[PDB]
């Protein structure tokens, strides 16, 4: 019927424009909408749960769910740096999507927390489906944690970690060196009576590298959160400079624009550094 082949050409048309993403934020934005759209949401400007009763979070949904978790992460990251209003309206977005992908990947996660079973244990659980849910889930939740203030980011912590160990327990490569390059800012992040650790940073963020190589975001969270935490000007410089001198057929053609978001996110930091006298 009509909303059922509405929603599969929603669907057709969320992908296209994401995979248009390098074109810029519309392309991004359009995608969100036709996913929710594809999911049954009202059309808006507020967030997903004033406009999206019941979402499907079904097996044959749940990669539509974590691909929609990763791309409102996209958007904020890439375009909402400047607004901390809108980049914490959105990474949230993103964590709402996301724990909707948890549950539709991990029905064992799903009937766990209906068991009254606690995050912490129940991530435990999921299953390789639930690896996309999981570390794009956690991706939005640690950002949307930083940007809110330390309670919050102390708050979700062990949750956090508790995710991320078990994304490197099911595949320590995952998108490019992902589950690796996530603890590198954990690690540096994280004070010392919290957890924090330079040597483990150092180490997960090495790893990282030598799976992905070419993954400039890797560099760029180095530079942020460990070179100015280390106090190593010539690196934080060096760094950031390797990413902007990267050459776009390094990396793989699937990921080209999340490249130049990372080679527009070290011009920044370079003069914010500047600006803010760092160093
Ligand atoms: C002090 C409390 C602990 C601190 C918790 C730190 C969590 C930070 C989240 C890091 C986000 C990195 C996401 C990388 C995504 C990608 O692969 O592009």
């Amino acid at each position: 019927g009509d909303a059922t082949a509405t929603s599969a050409s929603s669907l057709e048309s969320a992908k296209a424009a994401w995979e248009a993403r390098g074109q810029g934020k519309d392309k991004v934005l359009e995608a969100i909408a036709a996913w929710e759209q594809a999911m049954g949401c009202t059309a808006g400007d507020t967030s997903p749960k004033d406009r999206c009763s019941a979402p499907p979070t079904t097996t044959e949904n749940a990669e539509t769910l974590a691909l929609m978790t990763r791309a409102i992460y996209f958007y904020a990251d890439g375009y909402l740096r400047g607004d901390e209003k809108a980049y914490l309206d959105y990474m949230d977005r993103a964590v709402w999507w996301g724990e909707r992908a948890l549950i539709a990947a991990s029905p064992e996660f799903g009937e766990a927390m209906r068991n009254k079973t606690k995050y912490h244990e129940a991530i435990a659980t999921v299953g390789i489906a639930g690896l996309p849910a999981m570390y794009w889930y956690a991706t939005a939740l640690g950002k949307w944690a930083r940007a809110s203030g330390f309670g919050v980011l102390v708050g979700q912590k062990d949750d956090i970690k508790a995710t991320m160990t078990r994304a490197l327990e099911l595949d320590p490569s995952y998108y490019h060196g992902g589950p690796h390059r996530y603890f590198g800012a954990f690690y540096a992040i994280a004070p010392g009576f919290a957890g924090g650790d330079p040597d483990k940073s150092q180490e997960h963020y090495q790893k990282s590298l030598d799976l992905a190589p070419y993954f400039l975001g890797t560099k760029v969270l180095m530079a942020e959160n460990l070179a100015t935490k280390l106090d190593d000007e010539e690196m934080f410089d060096r760094l950031l400079q390797e990413v902007i001198d990267a050459d776009i057929s390094a990396a793989p053609a699937e990921i080209h624009a999340e490249m130049a978001i990372e080679k527009e996110k070290a011009v920044e930091l370079q003069k914010q550094k500047v600006a803010e006298d760092w160093f």
